[PDB]
């Protein structure tokens, strides 16, 4: 049940060239945006280090942000020790979030987003583990580790991350490349 969850308007991206993008605007510090209010960092929901959702705002302008979801574990007091597991569904990359007060972390000017990964990391998948990586990537604004993950899904179609947000979306509503 993976997709692309791009804004029905983006739909001609490979994946890795508008995530590149989405980085683009993350790493320019003074990058602003009329549409951004609030402003939320993220740091976890339903959680103080593990729970279910990992939202992040660039570091640089505390804008451009990225939403993650799934079914996270922080391993302090665990195994590989200070690092990151779980599961892992849905991504949402976007300008500016907002809530996190009462509401989970969403973004004011929602753009691409991701959904229907479904990948879970074992205990000991301490930084290798996929879900880590691609959360720290994002973090620093690399896709370079999503890119892979999303692979995932595409390769059993026989795409990557280079397909289309046509095709992506297609090919894991049914298949068209055919």
């Amino acid at each position: 049940a993976f997709s692309v969850n791009y804004d029905s308007s983006f739909g001609g991206y490979s994946i890795h060239d508008y995530l590149g993008q989405w980085a683009s605007t993350f790493g320019d510090v003074n990058h602003t945006n009329g549409n951004v209010t609030d402003a939320n960092s993220g740091g976890f929901y339903g959680g103080s280090l593990s729970g279910s959702q990992y939202a992040i705002s660039s570091t640089a302008n505390q804008v451009t942000a990225f939403v993650a979801g799934g079914n996270l574990t922080y391993t302090l007091f665990n195994e590989p020790a200070h690092t990151l597991y779980g599961q892992l569904d849905s991504l949402s990359f976007g300008d500016g979030l907002s809530g996190g007060d009462t509401s989970p972390y969403s973004i004011q000017v929602p753009d691409v987003s991701f959904g229907g990964l479904n990948l879970s990391s074992l205990q000991a998948q301490g930084h290798d583990g996929v879900v880590h990586q691609v959360v720290y990537g994002l973090m620093s604004g690399d896709t370079g580790a999503l890119e892979t993950a999303l692979n995932g899904i595409l390769d059993d179609y026989g795409l990557s991350v280079n397909s289309t947000f046509d095709q992506v979306a297609a090919a894991t509503a049914v298949g068209v490349q055919h």
